[PDB]
């Protein structure tokens, strides 16, 4: 790696980001995770149990002092609903290794899909508002997540819900739900996105909200896909015909309104993530 290419302030980070290969063990044996730009495999950090992103299905990760600073922004994020960034490692052949905590219970939309697991009312509520408050913390670091969805949420042993998929362990985790702009060829979840960013493909922490407006609609209906009879590019056309998803059968009606705010046409009408934390953890007060 190369100091001298950095930003002056942000070399005396790198120390802390970098993990020695002596430091960590990889089993390449079994894959725990894919997506399009790599796979994820287990390993141990020096006894922590870690999630290892390879992205070797990338030609090439760009600038490497652009990939330490993102490293470097990252590291420094630490609240309990936000996915931590452990270090990233350096091998010979091949691009850098990203370093995640594990997560035992893996992505919140399969969680609450599991026919094994039994999460009440309650607890569904719940898995929200930490989401809301990962998202008031990293909306508090100005940064804007466009990819907020319950595919890209997950959870650890205690079922500590974190909003994962951002920085250096952002992609497609399910290819199903991203689809091609014409114009521009990027490939967007567009049943996520807000009327706006549907049209300009601009995204903003409002923007956000209104995707934590549909993760609460796969909350409330145990993972649902939304807008099932709708295709694709479609979305806008069926929104503006002045439709929004239905209120799912055990979603507390206050829950609902908090949806619809959500979805506000003005982007800026639609709740802070602050609001959000407040108005969901008193819905949440109110159940047993
Ligand atoms: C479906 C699905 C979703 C994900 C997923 C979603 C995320 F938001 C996300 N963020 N980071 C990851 C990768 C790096 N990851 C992280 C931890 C982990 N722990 C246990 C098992 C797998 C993973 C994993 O794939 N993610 C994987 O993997 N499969």
């Amino acid at each position: 790696i190369d100091l001298s290419a950095l930003n002056p302030e942000l070399v005396q980070a790198v120390q802390h980001v970098v993990i020695g290969p002596s430091s960590l063990i990889v089993h390449f044996n079994e894959v725990i995770g894919r997506g399009h730009f790599g796979c994820v495999y287990h390993g141990t950090l020096l006894k922590i149990h870690c999630a290892v992103k390879s992205l070797n299905r990338i030609t090439d990760i760009g600038e490497v002092s652009q990939f330490l600073t993102e490293g470097i922004i990252m590291k420094d994020f630490s609240h309990p609903n936000v996915l931590s960034l452990l270090g990233i490692c350096l091998r010979s052949e091949g691009s850098p290794l990203v370093v995640l905590p594990y997560m035992k219970h893996g992505d919140l939309r399969n969680f609450i899909r599991n026919e094994t697991h039994n999460p009440t009312v309650k607890d569904l509520i719940g898995f929200g508002l930490q989401v809301a408050k990962g998202m008031k913390y990293l909306a508090s670091k100005k940064f804007v997540h466009r990819d907020l969805a319950a595919r890209n949420c997950m959870l650890d042993e205690k079922f500590t819900v974190k909003v994962a998929d951002f920085g250096l362990a952002r992609d497609m985790y399910d290819k199903e739900y991203y689809s091609v702009h014409n114009k521009t060829g990027a490939k967007l979840p567009v049943k996520w996105m807000a009327l706006e960013s549907l049209q300009t493909q601009k995204f903003t922490t409002k923007s956000d909200v209104w995707s934590f407006g549909v993760l609460l609609w796969e909350l409330m209906t145990r993972g649902a896909p939304p807008y099932p009879d709708v295709n694709t590019f479609d979305i806008t056309v069926y929104l503006l015909q002045g439709r929004r998803l239905l209120q799912p059968e055990y979603c507390p009606d206050p829950l609902y309104e908090v949806m619809l705010k959500c979805w506000h046409p003005k982007a800026e009408m639609r709740p802070s993530f602050s609001e959000l934390v407040s108005r969901i953890s008193a819905i949440f007060s109110t159940f047993i």
